[PDB]
This record gives structure tokens, sequence and C-alpha cells, in this order.
């Protein structure tokens, strides 16, 4: 079970570590799962080196894992995320926009819609401004107005664009009380603070100090099928934490059933991340599909084709409760002993895990909550 989860985890860390190297003073936030799903889907229209580069760039060793197991893993993961009764409030979409003058292969359009429950559209790229409006209107409608004007430019030679979006609003299983949120200091570096809204609660937490990561490690469950893992590095240990993360360390944390008291301070947060996937995935080895030499003959047989534009935007909120409705009133028994004070009041890393598949839905780093 969950055959592709180790690969997605390695993809998350590969992509995270690239972005953390190219800029160390900005927030990072992206969805490993939604990017990987989009490009696994795209690979169904590619062949030969173009195809192999895509799946290898998603951390699949094609000498070891059969391709059927790759797509089966992605389709199972999509089953759990796009399910009717979910409390997770996770919406993701992927739009393919292809020049209306191309003769498209029906098999590819069928695979996209049927297997990957995604959307493909024809557009007139002879009108660059209107094509961009249509792409941005699609994303804005798909996010009920939350992501606007996603694509800012299209080269005149564009004939194929890909947009991938995801937005998340969660409800903690064990919520904070809004009355307890107050302004507190956030240490953006060792001598500087800014004021930010800080939630707090005294509770029984899946929390531990981890010597291997030199970090506090907090796991908090959402209503629905996911858990957020928060990593708080010890003084001067942020880089060490980023270097030492591994999938097996994460698995051990998810199996922990011990709970201890803590006085938790956690910032409210509105975070977004926007990335040019041609640039970012190019650094991970995915280059041919973006080049004139691209083998996209599963998309269109007669005419040349390349992917000219590929954009990812991820949006997430962290707040106290996420609903005016009263849920199950979980009562936690707090011992008569001093709880550790665990304050997420300096740069920290986080990772959201889907409960069934253990897949990495989001990864990010907060260097300043109000960097906005």
């Amino acid at each position: 079970f969950n055959k592709i989860t180790p690969n997605l985890a390695e993809f998350a860390f590969s992509l995270y570590r690239q972005l953390a190297h190219q800029s160390n003073s900005t927030n990072i936030f992206f969805s490993p799962v939604s990017i990987a799903t989009a490009f696994a889907m795209l690979s169904l229209g590619t062949k030969a080196d173009t195809h192999d580069e895509i799946l290898e760039g998603l951390n699949f060793n094609l000498t070891e894992i059969p391709e059927a197991q790759i797509h089966e893993g992605f389709q199972e993961l999509l089953r759990t995320l796009n399910q009717p009764d979910s409390q997770l409030q996770l919406t993701t979409g992927n739009g393919l926009f292809l020049s209306e003058g191309l003769k498209l292969v029906d098999k590819f359009l069928e695979d996209v819609k049927k297997l990957y429950h995604s959307e493909a559209f024809t557009v007139n790229f002879g009108d660059t401004e209107e094509a961009k409006k249509q792409i941005n209107d699609y994303v804005e409608k798909g996010t009920q107005g939350k992501i606007v004007d996603l694509v800012k430019e299209l080269d005149r030679d564009t004939v194929f664009a890909l947009v991938n979006y995801i937005f998340f609003k969660g409800k903690w299983e064990r919520p904070f009380e809004v009355k307890d949120t107050e302004e507190e200091d956030f240490h953006v570096d060792q001598v500087t603070t800014v004021k930010v809204p800080m939630m707090k609660r005294l509770g029984m937490f899946n929390i531990q100090h981890c010597k291997k990561l030199s970090s506090w490690v907090l796991l908090m469950k959402y209503l629905g099928n996911a858990t957020m893992i928060f990593f708080l590095p010890d003084e001067g240990k942020l880089q060490h934490l980023e270097n030492e993360l591994t999938h097996d360390i994460i698995t051990k944390f998810l199996e922990n059933e011990d709970r201890r008291s803590a006085s938790l301070h956690l910032p409210k947060l509105s975070i977004t991340g926007t990335y040019d996937l041609k640039s970012v995935l190019g650094q991970l080895g995915i280059t041919k599909v973006f080049s004139n030499g691209a083998d996209l003959s599963g998309v269109t047989e007669e005419a040349p084709l390349k992917l000219s534009k590929a954009v990812h935007k991820a949006v997430l909120t962290i707040d106290e409760k996420g609903t005016e409705a009263a849920g199950a009133m979980f009562l936690e028994a707090i011992p008569m002993s001093i709880p550790p004070e665990v304050k997420f009041n300096k740069p920290f890393v986080f990772l959201m895990i889907e409960q069934n598949t253990k897949s990495p839905l989001f990864m990010g780093k907060v260097v300043n909550p109000t960097q906005k």
C-alpha cells in the first residue's frame, strides 16, 4: 500500500531544498502532491526521453518502479482528496490550455479527464491578452475568487500552458480559542522582532523535542484526513533541520501515540506561494518538455508542440477553529506539572500529510508570518 509515497516525499524535499537555496530570506510554500500529479498526468502525453525526464524529476526510478504503479498511486491519492464527505476543505485543480488549431489525440484528453479528473481547454493563442484572461478567469472561478490574475505574461509563441492551483482552509480537531489570540513578538532574526497575531492554548499534544533534528516537532490533526507537522529548530539550527529531514524520520513521528502537556503559541497565518515550474522543475532535470525538442506526440501527432508556460500557486490559512459551528467538544486532561512553553515565534518549517496515503500535501517555511 502507498507505493509512491516515498517518491513524493523525496520530491517534496528535493523541491524544498532547491527553493531554500535560491532564496534564504523569504517564505516558501508549495504542494508536492499537486505539482507531481500535474506532471505525472502530463507525462501520459509524452514519450521517450521527454517522458522519462518528467518521471525521474518527480523522483521515480524507472528501472525499479513500473509505470502502471506510478499512475495507480496517483489515482488512488486523487480518490482520497476529491471525495464527497471530506471535512478537509482542500480544492486543487489543473488546467491545460492548448491552441485551438491543434489536432488533439482523443486518448490523451480521455486520460486527463477520466484518470486524473482534470480539465483541458482549447484557446486562441493568437490573442495573447485574451488567452491569459481566459486562463486567469478559469483559476479565479475554480477558487471562488481566491486566486486572481495568476498568469501575468504569455510569450507570443505560446501554444500550450499549464496552471496548477491548490487552496486549503483547515479546521483543527483540537482548536484554539479566538479569545486567546494576542499580538506577540516573532523573532525574524536573533536581534529583531516584529509583532504578529499569535494563537495559544494549553493542551495535550503530539509533541517532542527531537535530538536528530535539533528541533521541537509538533503534530496537529485536522478535521478530515490530514495532519500538519511543525518543526521548530533550536537556536541556529534551521539549516541543520532542513538538511536532516528524511521520509523515515517523518514516518516515525506519525506513528507516535504519546501525548504530553504544552503551552503552545502558534501564529495565525495567511500564506501563498507562486512558482514558475519551467524554471523550478528545470533545475530538477525536467527540461525537454519545455523545449522545442519536446516529444508530446501523445497530445498531438502531426504538429510540433512544447509546454511554454507552467505555473503553480498554493494558498493556505492557519487560524483558531475554522468554523462557527461547535464540533465534538474534546476535553483533554492536563496534569499538575509545569508544561513546556513551545513558541513558534521564529522561523520554522512545516509539512502537511494526508492521513490515508501519508503523502505530502504541502511543505513550507515561515521566515516572517506577515511577509505578505
